[PDB]
């Protein structure tokens, strides 16, 4: 499933991103714009054998396991796999902790890049 912008803006305020440590729900929107292109299904192969899943493209190393990354910790306790299903619950329960740990949204590299410092709240225009 590939979101549309204004549908997974919905879906991510319903399950509590707006504002969450602080990040606006553009920020999110746009985080998972350039990370996934809103679509569920993207997977990114990495040189050290990890994998990033799903519309916030989490990793394989440490976050989820999908039975194939060396020395994976799975810090969100799930299969990968969950994170490409069409119902992002999981992924932003994932998400959650992931932005939780430290360094805010500048764990998601698309977001560093492509979105932080620049004007969000375009991403939810229309919503
Ligand atoms: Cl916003």
């Amino acid at each position: 499933k590939v979101y549309s912008r204004c549908e997974l803006a919905a879906a991510m305020k319903r399950l509590g991103l707006d504002n969450y440590r602080g990040y606006s729900l553009g920020n999110w929107v746009c985080a998972a714009n350039y990370e996934s292109s809103f679509n569920t299904q993207a997977t990114n192969r990495n040189t050290d054998g990890s994998t990033d899943y799903g519309i916030l493209q989490i990793n394989s190393r440490w976050w989820c396991d999908d039975g194939k990354t060396p020395g994976s910790k799975n810090a969100c306790g799930i299969p990968c796999s969950v994170l490409l299903r069409s119902d992002i619950t999981e992924a932003v329960r994932c998400a959650k902790r992931i932005v939780s740990d430290g360094n805010g949204m500048n764990a998601w590299v698309a977001w560093r890049n492509r979105c932080r410092g620049t004007d969000v709240s375009k991403w939810i225009r229309g919503c």
